[PDB]
């Protein structure tokens, strides 16, 4: 293993440099001895994932904070978690010297760095793009004869998903989202400003539409790759408003529905490409439950539904119980995935904090409430952006867990990159969440899982400034006795037999 190198940009806690020699890496992952636990910890006074150990005991005594697992009680399976590769990160990423690289790509895919197993992949062009263009630009092509991948992918984006799938031992799912149709194929004539495909679901504009996506996943698969999902559109709710400013197409929840049941599920359904699960939504989760009952409660449009995915930008408007909890209670087997997350697009946000605790905090806290309230995963946005948080076409500069010096042949993990690592590392795709019973209100975010293989892993977050001694009861095995530091995050993992 090699330590983070720290550097300080005055804000609250450090990166870790790496550079064409040099990067912060962990040893092969393993269990240690059955009664003996593993601790990850970061501060953010500058442990980066520090690997410590400790024994599992018989008994405990006192009146402190027990967190106790309840092994039986089961609930979400994972799928994973990882992040974008936009053109604005590919472009980013290709940017540094060729060793460089694969120290960034060995950070985010490799068991040396933090196992991602989900890469989320635009179709054709988004605000995080240098050009805008669609797969089909020539105008009135119905039979969509001249769509083709441009180099933004057949040199870019598709090079770096090879390298990065063969740096994983885990299986690494694709996730394909649109930002916009063809304009031709649009109320507004434009990628961007208040539109939606012209006619209804069922016409010409709406098949040639399906159509497109399933010459998307034929355009991939000629180059070996295969997509574990789609999208249904990337906030759909986007194209409803007035100037918006970058590539979108409007759907109202009922025309989402009808598009699904009658062009997109049927057109998937009938192609090579049958098995790529569909997910609706893409949006702010305040839009549940109401999207997921107007989609859901017509069987022609949930035959053809996996799962629903949802971004963050709202969640401080929307309640996990109220939103996720009660789209959780009315379609208990479909499931919520998070789809895009990043600080920095509010108007007020500086783009890029580097070293920031509190962008990690922010991650780390989401992905506990996520997964609390049954979210199977949850995917980052740009894998890798400039000092500025860009290249991007209209200035919508935000944060990224890597940002890439290129006059220093330099890269920058932050904070963020950490705190989703403490996740991504260590809950492979199929551990189930299982309950964690507090004996006494706290501060603390917590969340325990089971791996497949019957281990035990538990992720605890103080976001307050006080050390919190507490002691953590697997009835099958012992007591973890230990502390949670102010302004710390840990991931435990044991054998269970
Ligand atoms: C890519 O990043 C690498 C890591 O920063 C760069 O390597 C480093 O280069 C600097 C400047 O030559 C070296 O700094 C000197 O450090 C020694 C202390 O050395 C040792 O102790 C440190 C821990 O403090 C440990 O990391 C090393 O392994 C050594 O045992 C001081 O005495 C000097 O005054 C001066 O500060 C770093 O030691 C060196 N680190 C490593 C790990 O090699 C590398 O140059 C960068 N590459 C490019 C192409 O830019
Ligand atoms: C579109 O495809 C057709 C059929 O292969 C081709 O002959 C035509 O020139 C292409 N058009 C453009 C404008 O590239
Ligand atoms: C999600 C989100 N709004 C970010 C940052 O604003 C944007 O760059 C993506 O296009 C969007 O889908
Ligand atoms: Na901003």
């Amino acid at each position: 293993a090699r330590p983070c190198i720290p550097k300080s940009f005055g804000y609250s806690s450090v990166v870790c440099v790496c550079n064409a020699t040099y990067c912060d890496s962990f040893d092969p992952p393993t269990f240690p001895a059955l009664g003996t636990f593993s601790r990850y910890e970061s501060t953010r006074s500058g442990r980066r994932m520090e690997l410590s150990m400790g024994p599992i005991q018989a008994n405990h005594t006192g009146t402190g904070l027990l967190l106790t697992l309840q092994p039986e009680q089961k609930f979400q399976k994972v799928k994973g978690f990882g992040g974008a590769m936009t053109d604005a990160a590919a472009l980013n990423i290709l940017a540094l010297s060729p060793p460089a690289q694969n120290l960034l790509l060995k950070s985010y895919f490799s068991e040396e760095g933090i196992g991602y197993n989900i890469i989320r992949v635009p179709m054709a062009s988004c605000d995080f793009s240098i050009r805008t263009y669609t797969y089909a630009d020539t105008p009135d092509d119905f039979q969509l004869h001249n769509f083709s991948l441009p180099e933004e992918d057949t040199k870019l984006k598709i090079p770096l998903i090879h390298r990065a799938l063969q740096l994983a031992q885990r299986p690494v799912s694709l996730l394909a989202s649109p930002w916009t149709s063809p304009t031709w194929l649009k109320t507004n004539g434009a990628v961007n400003g208040k539109g939606s495909l012209k006619g209804q679901p069922g016409d010409i504009y709406h098949q040639t539409w399906a159509r497109y996506f399933v010459k998307f996943l034929d355009a991939y698969a000629e180059h070996k790759l295969q997509f574990w999902a789609v999208t249904a559109e990337n906030e759909p709710s986007a194209g409803l408003l007035s100037g918006y400013p970058f590539q979108c197409l409007g759907f109202t929840p009922e025309h989402q529905r009808d598009f699904i049941a009658r062009d997109l599920g049927p057109t998937l359904a009938n192609s090579t490409h049958h098995n790529v699960r569909l997910l609706m939504l893409d949006d702010q989760r305040l839009l549940l439950p109401h999207w997921a009952k107007v989609v859901l409660t017509d069987p022609e449009a949930a035959k053809y539904v996996h799962g629903i995915a949802v971004h963050w930008y709202l969640d401080f408007l929307a309640p996990a119980k109220a939103t996720l909890g009660e789209t959780h209670r009315l379609f208990p087997n479909t499931m919520l995935f998070a789809s895009e997350a990043c600080v920095g697009s509010k108007f007020w946000e500086q783009s890029v904090r580097l070293g920031s605790w509190d962008r990690g905090m922010q991650y780390s806290h989401s992905i506990i409430t996520n997964l609390l309230y049954h979210v199977v995963g949850w995917t980052d946005w740009n894998l890798a952006l400039n000092p500025e948080g860009g290249p991007n076409w209209v200035r919508n500069f935000v944060d990224s867990p890597i940002i890439v010096d290129i006059t220093k042949d330099t890269f920058y993990k932050q904070p963020m990159f950490y705190h989703l690592g403490h996740f991504s590392k260590f809950i492979p795709e199929g551990s189930q969440r299982v309950g964690l019973v507090a004996s006494q209100k706290n501060d603390l975010d917590a969340v325990a899982l089971m791996h497949p293989d019957g281990s035990a892993v538990v992720v605890v977050l103080n976001r307050s400034s006080k050390d919190v001694p507490l002691t953590i009861k697997d009835p099958a095995v012992g007591f973890l006795e230990t502390i949670s530091p102010g302004y710390s995050i840990h991931t435990y993992l044991w054998r269970r037999q």
